[PDB]
């Protein structure tokens, strides 16, 4: 299993414009279109993204394609990010996916704010990191995802996903 499969699980697949849980226009596999309340705006952002006039509708392939860009971007940010990189560097193939899942979900800045958990991970203090991550807003709010990702950092296995 890998980051793609994991996120596809976490984000689901929607081929028609939807609203994320903050009310933001979204599509596909967690592709945020715009933070504008204007549906016209998101449709316009979409067409721009796809390269065609979609009418707020995309194909599974178009989605997979945006998905790929998104994942790549998430990895780059981690890498451009100063708090992140060193953590990414200390993590195994599996736990690295988990980190990436968080960045994708909350953004560079968002993830870089888990100050204690990040040092704990950095130190390979799994359980404790886990213990602490569970004490977040993030987890309270998206407990299903949070839990899986937390179990991922703790075990270094795909169990929570199997």
């Amino acid at each position: 299993m890998n980051i793609f499969e994991m996120l596809r699980i976490d984000e689901g697949l929607r081929l028609k414009i939807y609203k994320d849980t903050e009310g933001y226009y979204t599509i596909g596999i967690g592709h945020l279109l715009t933070k504008s309340p204007s549906l016209n705006a998101a449709k316009s952002e979409l067409d721009k993204a796809i390269g065609r006039n979609t009418n707020g509708v995309i194909t599974k392939d178009e989605a997979e394609k945006l998905f790929n860009q998104d994942v790549d971007a998430a990895v780059r940010g981690i890498l451009r990010n100063a708090k992140l990189k060193p953590v990414y560097d200390s993590l195994d193939a599996v736990r690295a996916a988990a980190l990436i899942n968080m960045v994708f979900q909350m953004g560079e800045t968002g993830v870089a704010g888990f100050t204690n958990s990040l040092r704990m991970l950095q130190q390979k203090r799994w359980d404790e990191a886990a213990v602490n991550l569970a004490k977040s807003r993030w987890y309270n709010q998206t407990p299903n995802r949070a839990k899986r990702v937390i179990t991922t950092f703790r075990t270094g296995t795909w169990d929570a996903y199997k």
